[PDB]
């Protein structure tokens, strides 16, 4: 009785941010004959078999440094490699494990969705909006590039107050002067660097 392969551990779940090399590591004991491979669990294609890489990605390499231990990299990672890699003996019924990866995405402000330049007439509201991206998800703040205070609603009044730099995706400007005319800043932050920001320019005319 010289046993059947049987995992040593488990794949825990992991978080890289992007453009990392993401490694999962899968143990196995009294392998004898058969043979380690990793799927990717979305499509089950094959990803690797014992040292061969199978598929074409140049991203994929696989690794087996001590007995036990086989390891699949996933280089350059990005948002398309998130997910769950199955590593799998060629038992009958084959065994599995299952190991997720969560990458880290920094964030992207979605230009379409957010403010292009505007003009408009002195008295307007205006708000501009800044719509972002990213794992975790962003953060916003807004900011006169002219480092001036803004002009934003006085809570639960009809009043203004001036602030330094605002914290939300939508700078909804009242009434505006013809001097709250100039670039606005926005930026998106999600701890995962490089941040992100988009400039946009306002004009107010008489209208
Ligand atoms: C390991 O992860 C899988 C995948 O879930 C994703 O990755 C996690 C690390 C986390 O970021 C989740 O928010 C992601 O959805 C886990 O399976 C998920 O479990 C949740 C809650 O039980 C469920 O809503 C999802 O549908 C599951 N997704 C899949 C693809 O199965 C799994 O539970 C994690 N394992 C351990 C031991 O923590």
């Amino acid at each position: 009785l010289d046993p059947d392969p049987e995992f040593i551990g488990f794949i825990n779940n992991v978080t890289y941010p992007a453009g990392r090399e993401a490694i999962l590591a899968c143990s196995v004991r009294n392998l004898g004959k058969n043979k380690v491979g990793w799927l990717r669990a979305s499509d089950q294609t094959v990803l690797a078999l014992q040292g061969r890489v199978v598929t074409h990605n140049a991203r994929i390499s696989v690794m087996h440094q001590d007995m036990h231990t086989w390891k699949l990299k996933i280089s350059k990672l990005r948002e398309s490699d998130r997910g769950c890699y199955m590593c799998q003996i060629n038992t009958s019924p084959m065994k599995k494990q299952v190991g997720c990866i969560d990458v880290q995405v920094p964030p992207d402000i979605i230009n379409e969705e957010s403010s292009a330049d505007l003009a408009v007439q002195e008295g307007e509201d205006a708000t501009l909006t800044c719509k972002a991206t990213g794992n975790p998800q962003p953060r916003v703040t807004w900011r006169r590039e002219d480092g001036e205070m803004i002009l934003i609603r006085k809570p639960g009044s009809r009043e203004l107050m001036k602030v330094e730099s605002y914290n939300g995706s939508s700078l909804r400007l009242l009434r505006l002067e013809r001097r709250q005319m100039g670039a606005y800043l926005c930026i998106a932050s999600n701890d995962v660097p490089p941040a992100v920001s988009k400039r946009v320019s306002l004009s107010v005319h008489h209208h």
